[PDB]
């Protein structure tokens, strides 16, 4: 339902460091790509069995941050941290959060 650039702050330490990925969100799944060519299909998350949260109060304010997480089903991202997603502006974060909620991501 939505396509665009989206930064991930929590990436495995072996390949860690905040990185920007091309992200496609649809009703069924979350698809991550290296670039807007939409070729790699490196990894994905299921829309169902996910929860959407705001970032911790007092956390870094250099980026507009929100996170995807879960505790009830085995649909969790790599067990390193909660999937912290970030954007340059608040509008992009709100757009992504709304798209996730429409897709079927449970709020909080």
């Amino acid at each position: 339902i939505r396509k665009g650039w989206l930064t991930i702050n929590n990436i495995g330490i072996m390949k860690g460091g905040s990185k920007e990925y091309w992200f496609v969100l649809t009703a069924e799944n979350l698809s991550w790509y290296k670039d807007d060519e939409e070729k790699e299909k490196k990894y994905m998350l299921s829309v169902d069995n996910l929860k959407l949260r705001d970032v911790e109060k007092g956390f870094m304010s250099s980026k507009h941050i929100f996170a995807l997480f879960n505790t009830e089903q085995r649909n969790v991202y790599k067990d390193y941290r909660q999937l912290e997603l970030a954007c340059e502006t608040q509008e992009e974060v709100d757009s992504w959060k709304a798209s996730f909620l429409r897709a079927g991501v449970y709020p909080e």
